[PDB]
């Protein structure tokens, strides 16, 4: 599936309801199938003065970020060894999952639990919860996800975040098909 200027526009209502209700930004992340990247194609900000703020167009590591490790949990260990090689396992933050052991089990631990989670791993006081968007080959083209600061995204809000944003991907997905 691909995302569609339209699109956006008739999926925009669900990221502006995401913000309002975490009360962190929020952005759309398109997967390049042909070079396994993570790109924002949207995002609606939060009011903080202190907050995230990525430039549309923007690129997200697939290894230790929100959408990125969204991503990466639908791809085979194999996949995943490739991108290893292919795209590289840099390290952001002492957190960063460099090691494909650990990485790999953070994955297996997202597909369980419905939604990835960064904590400050692409960037110190960052945290990121994403889950992917479905199109008809029931293949992840999108990505939506909620990045915020770790003092306001605490430990106790965590589930309730990746709850959110689990009920806005599938908005996503399903007010996607037929339209």
């Amino acid at each position: 599936g691909h995302m569609s200027r339209n699109l956006l526009a008739i999926v925009h209502p669900i990221l502006r309801n995401l913000m309002e209700e975490s009360g962190e930004t929020v952005n759309m992340a398109v997967l390049d199938q042909s070079d396994h990247e993570a790109i924002i194609i949207d995002q609606v900000q939060c009011t903080h003065l202190m907050r995230m703020s990525a430039p549309i167009g923007g690129k997200l590591p697939m290894h230790a970020s929100g959408a990125g490790k969204a991503f990466l949990a639908q791809l085979s260990e194999e996949q995943v060894t490739k991108l290893l090689h292919r795209k590289g396992l840099h390290a952001y933050t002492h957190a960063t999952l460099v090691s494909p052991v650990h990485l790999k089990e953070d994955l297996a631990q997202t597909r369980k639990r419905g939604y990835s989670f960064d904590d400050e791993e692409h960037a110190l006081g960052l945290r990121c919860l994403a889950a992917c968007i479905f199109d008809e080959h029931r293949e992840p083209f999108a990505a939506i996800s909620i990045s915020g600061p770790i003092s306001r995204i605490t430990d106790d809000r965590v589930t309730e975040f990746g709850a959110m944003v689990i009920k806005a991907a599938k908005e996503v997905t399903l007010a996607y098909g037929g339209m």
